[PDB]
């Protein structure tokens, strides 16, 4: 068992990597974004429950507070045409009716409490989505720069790393050292010591004539 | 994009600033309440949202330099290939200067 540990630990890493090569940050950025609005979408449907349950709250309590006047209406007319004992029956029920009332939405607060905290999770939800799919664009970009930035960091004479450059600079050393032998097979001639004693004295030819010149003019 | 979405988001502040003006005039506090609750997630996501087009610039500066030095290096380049073309055909006949002299016979025209 302290073996058997050791070759799955070594399986593992091999599968581990064997993987990690086929991950393109190109398309993994863009499927990381879409599952992320995926679920954003299954919130949204949680926070549209949570919002209709305190609709019906609301509702409830409005049916409550119009029966409640219905019933005290109705003692008004037991009071007008009725006897005492009706519109006893009646303010008895209009009682329990405004009990009730107030009860409800003793609860219906809490819940309207509760919905504003989930209506704020999902606005940072959002933000914080809309931010990350502002990353995957700068990183595609970041992605398609560096992929060809080697092209540039090649140009340097001392790196071989860009064929491109290097058979150019293969190709300039070539030139100039067939130059150097085609020049070379001069001073083996021996005229480069004719050609620096000529120059010792022609050199400063031009020079003396300007001068005398200058002074003549 | 990054920028005009920074401008979108802009224009809507103001248009909710304006329509809580509305509400404030002919309708209720509460109406005007909802509005600017509105207006301050707005103004957040305005702001947040510039916080990150500044580094978005920052980075495609960098980028336009790189462009600039690549253009120049090639430009170098294609100097260069041009003054040694000249070079090359020069060397393939200098060597008939350099049969000139007495000595050598590597010139049979010489």
């Amino acid at each position: 068992m302290g073996l058997f540990d050791r070759i799955k630990r070594v399986v593992s890493s091999n599968l581990n990597d064997l993987v990690n090569k086929a991950e393109d940050p190109e398309k993994m950025l863009e499927q990381a974004i879409l599952e992320m609005q995926e679920d954003l979408v299954q919130l949204r449907q949680g926070v549209a429950q949570a919002i209709a349950a305190q609709k019906r709250s609301e509702k409830q309590y409005n049916d409550a507070q119009n029966e409640i006047n219905k019933w005290q209406r109705n003692a008004q007319l037991a009071l007008q045409k009725g006897d005492e004992n009706l519109a006893r029956q009646a303010l008895e029920r209009k009682k329990t009716y405004t009990d009730t009332s107030a009860a409800l939405k003793a609860s219906l607060d809490t819940q309207s409490t509760q919905v504003e905290t989930l209506k704020r999770n999902l606005i940072q939800l959002e933000s914080k989505i809309s931010e990350a799919k502002t990353k995957k664009e700068m990183l595609k970009a970041r992605i398609t720069t560096a992929k060809a930035q080697e092209q540039l960091q090649g140009m340097v004479r001392g790196m071989n790393t860009s064929s491109a450059m290097s058979a150019f600079e293969r190709m300039e050393e070539k030139v100039l050292m067939q130059e150097s032998r085609a020049q070379a097979l001069g001073e083996l001639a021996g005229a480069d010591l004719e050609t620096q004693f000529a120059q010792l004295e022609g050199g400063s030819d031009v020079d003396d004539e300007l001068a005398a010149l200058k002074a003549q003019m």
